[PDB]
């Protein structure tokens, strides 16, 4: 089997079904003691917890599901009726994000998107009946960040006010993305400090509040 598929059976045999504080504590747990994987972690994910509770967010859109840690950590916080889209390439991770879901009984809020964000951002208002997004949580490719923010933008899913949170700004980094964003009177920006999820190593997050055209 696979790392992605051991962090699964783990969170299935130390986790409490239905509890999805459970399910992040078991995934940081084993990635602390076991093998590390790149879910963002509880460093940064406590700045993520924090951001989503300043917007209480109705519709978000992640690029980047991986195993589901920060689909569980983000669907946990949203209020009763608000949902998640979480766009996945890998379909062996979109079936391990599902399940990760379905254990921490969140399957309701999510849903689980299998394909490339340059392919499924263009479908999103017809196929996924999306208006306008309130935020997008950034965690995908880092040579993707920019380029999907601009094809956001086109195709009409930002409006003033959306809130992106891009994970990796510094390791492994994505300089154009904040180069752009930091320079741009279209975006409002704020970085917060961390750490590499289970690492003694500077990460951060970046905050771009978009302004409008
Ligand atoms: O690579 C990372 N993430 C991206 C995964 C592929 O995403 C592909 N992908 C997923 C949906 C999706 C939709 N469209 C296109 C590509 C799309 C990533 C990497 C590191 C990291 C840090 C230090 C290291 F020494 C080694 C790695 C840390 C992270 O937190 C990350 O998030
Ligand atoms: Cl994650
Ligand atoms: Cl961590
Ligand atoms: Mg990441």
């Amino acid at each position: 089997d696979t790392k992605e598929q051991r962090i699964l059976r783990y969170v299935q045999q130390n986790a409490k079904p239905g509890d999805p504080q459970s399910v992040l504590e078991a995934i940081d747990t084993y990635c602390t003691q076991k093998e590390w994987a790149m879910n963002v972690g509880d460093a940064k994910g406590q700045i993520m917890d924090a951001v989503i509770r300043e917007y209480s967010p109705s519709l978000v859109l992640e690029l980047g599901a991986y195993c589901g840690y920060s689909a569980v950590r983000m669907a946990r916080l949203l209020q009763p009726g608000a949902r998640l889209l979480t766009m996945e390439i890998n379909p062996d991770c979109a079936a391990i994000t599902q399940q990760m879901l379905n254990f921490a009984g969140l399957q309701d809020k999510v849903t689980i998107l299998n394909g490339a964000s340059q392919d499924l951002i263009p479908q999103l208002k017809k196929k996924y009946d999306v208006d306008t997004l309130d935020m997008v949580f950034l965690d995908h490719w880092k040579d993707r960040y920019l380029p999907d923010t601009l094809l956001l933008e086109k195709c009409g899913l930002l409006r003033k006010g959306t809130v992106l949170l891009a994970d990796n700004v510094i390791v492994p980094g994505t300089p154009d993305f904040l180069a752009y964003v930091r320079g741009s009177s279209s975006f409002e920006c704020t970085h917060y400090s961390s750490y590499l999820e289970y690492m003694k190593v500077v990460d951060g997050l970046e905050k771009a509040i978009y302004q409008g055209p």
